[PDB]
DNA sequence: GAGTAGTAAATTC
DNA sequence: GAATTTACTACTC
């Protein structure tokens, strides 16, 4: 079973979408409490509704949390 | 640990 | 000027 963005992509473990439709990847960190990570991109090549603010696609935060900083 | 829904605060075109 | 985003928890499995 595999769940599925507003689109018709796969969306892995740990991600997800909240009611705004923006992505929301929520992880346990090494401290024992949640953490929540917002973007609107899944990959640097999608877009953003105008007004929203730009930011890299949740791909690019995610890629920092694994590496280090 | 995974995810949702709801909120508290501050910010933006 | 108005509307909007971010962060954490509480409960769930």
């Amino acid at each position: 079973e595999k769940r599925r963005d507003n689109r018709g992509r796969i969306l892995k473990t740990g991600e997800s979408q909240r009611k705004d439709g923006r992505y929301l990847y929520k992880y346990i960190d090494s401290f024992g409490e949640p953490q929540f990570v917002y973007s609107w991109k899944l990959v640097a090549t999608d877009r953003v509704p105008a007004g929203k603010r730009d930011a890299i696609s949740l791909r690019e935060k995610i890629a920092e949390l694994q590496k280090d900083i």
